[PDB]
C-alpha cells in the first residue's frame, strides 16, 4: 500500500501533467496521497490564475464574520458575529491596523505557538464563503471556476440527473482567522488555491482515523455531542496540535503559501489559521472514488448545520432513508 504512515504529499506537475485535472487527482491518488487527507500541489512555473491581484479592493465582502472564542487556549468554540459590510480595500486594511495585524515572530513554527497560545483573546474578522472567483477566464488549468461539477460527475456515475449547481467560493482572511475542524459536505473533495498573501497554515486528520477525532471531539464538548450526533458538521470546534496528540489522535500539518493549491479528500477532517491578510478561492468538488464515500457521509439533522441548496439532491439520492429526518432539520 501507498503512503501507508498517512503523510501528507506535495506535488510538483509539469505543465503538460497540469492540464487534464482528473487525471491528475486520480495520480496522486495511485501514489496514496488521499491517505493523509490532505495534498500539496505547487503549480508549474509556465502557469498563473490571473495577471495581478492590483485591481480586487472594490470587491466588496458582504458580511464580514467576527470569530468569537469561548473555553480555553487548545480546546474552545467559536461563533460567528455578523459584522457590517466593507470592501476588500477597507478589510486589507483593518487586517494591517495594530489590532489585528500579525505579530512580530521568528518563523512559521513561532507564529503557530502564538497562534494556539493566544487565539482565544481576540475576535479576529473573517471574509469567508463569498460567491465568485479571481481565475481569469483564459486560465485554462486548474481554474477552480471551470471545474466538471459534482452534478454531473454523480450523473455520470449513477445515471440520474439533478438540480444544482456549484461555484467558487472567495476567502478574505486575517492573522488568527480560523477554520473548525470538519470534513467537506457529504464528505466531498475540496481544492483550495491561495491568490495572496500571508500563509495559511492546515492539520489534518487521515480519513481513516476520522472516527478517532470524532470521539475525542465527543469528550471534549459534551454538551455538543448531546445536542447533535454529528455536531462537527457545525464547523465551530477547535481542539489543538497538543491536545491532539495528548489523546493520541493521528495527524499531520502543513502550511500553504501563495500560489500554491491544498486538496482535501473525502472525509478527511482538517482545521487551521491564517498568518496575516490573504485571499483563497475554494470549491468542493467529486470523482467516482466519491461516490462511496458520499452514501456514508454522517449528516447534521439538528438543524444548526443549514447547508447549500445542492446538497438536497446528494442526500436524496444517494442517503433516501435519511432524506426526510435530514430535510426536517433543513427547515
Ligand atoms: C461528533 C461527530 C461530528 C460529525 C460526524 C460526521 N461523521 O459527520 C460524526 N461525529
Ligand atoms: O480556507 C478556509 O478558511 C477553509 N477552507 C477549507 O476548509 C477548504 O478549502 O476545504
Ligand atoms: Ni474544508
Ligand atoms: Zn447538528
Amino acid at each position: 500500500a501507498q503512503n501507508p504512515n498517512c503523510n501528507i504529499m506535495i506535488f510538483h506537475p509539469t505543465k503538460e501533467e497540469f492540464n487534464d485535472f482528473d487525471k491528475y487527482i486520480a495520480y496522486m491518488e495511485s501514489q496514496g496521497a488521499h491517505r493523509a487527507g490532505l495534498a500539496k500541489i505547487i503549480p508549474p512555473k509556465e502557469w498563473k490564475a490571473r495577471e495581478t491581484y492590483d485591481n480586487i479592493s472594490e470587491i466588496l465582502i458582504a458580511t464580514p464574520l467576527q470569530q468569537v472564542a469561548s473555553g480555553r487556549a487548545g480546546v474552545f468554540t467559536q461563533y460567528h458575529k455578523k459584522k457590517k459590510a466593507m470592501t476588500v480595500g477597507e478589510y486589507r486594511h483593518l487586517a494591517n491596523s495594530k489590532k489585528y495585524q500579525t505579530p512580530p515572530h521568528q518563523n512559521f513554527e513561532d507564529l503557530e505557538r502564538k497562534y494556539w497560545k493566544n487565539r482565544i483573546y481576540n475576535s479576529p474578522i473573517y471574509g469567508a464563503d463569498i460567491s465568485g472567483s479571481l481565475f481569469d477566464e483564459n486560465t485554462k488549468q486548474w481554474n477552480l471556476g471551470h471545474l466538471g461539477t459534482i452534478q454531473d460527475l454523480l450523473e455520470k456515475e449513477c445515471g440520474v440527473v439533478i438540480e444544482g449547481v456549484n461555484t467558487p467560493y472567495l476567502y478574505f482572511g486575517m492573522w488568527k482567522t480560523t477554520f473548525a475542524w470538519h470534513t467537506e459536505d457529504m464528505d466531498l473533495y475540496s481544492i483550495n488555491y491561495l491568490h495572496l498573501g500571508e500563509p495559511k497554515t492546515w492539520y489534518v486528520v487521515p480519513p481513516e482515523h476520522g472516527q478517532r477525532l470524532e470521539r475525542l471531539a465527543r469528550e471534549l464538548f459534551p454538551g455538543s455531542s448531546r445536542g447533535c450526533g454529528a455536531f462537527l458538521r457545525h464547523k465551530v470546534a477547535l481542539i489543538s496540535p497538543t491536545v491532539l496528540k495528548e489523546n493520541g489522535i493521528p495527524f499531520n500539518r502543513i502550511t500553504q503559501e501563495a500560489g500554491e493549491f491544498m486538496v482535501t479528500f473525502p472525509y478527511g477532517y482538517h482545521a487551521g489559521f491564517n498568518h496575516g491578510f490573504n485571499c483563497a478561492e475554494a470549491i468542493n468538488f467529486a470523482t467516482p472514488r466519491w461516490i462511496d464515500y458520499g452514501k456514508m457521509a454522517s449528516q447534521c439533522s439538528c438543524g444548526e448545520a443549514r447547508v447549500t441548496f445542492s446538497m438536497d439532491a446528494f442526500v436524496r439520492i444517494l442517503q433516501p432513508e435519511r432524506y426526510d429526518l435530514w430535510k426536517r432539520g433543513q427547515d
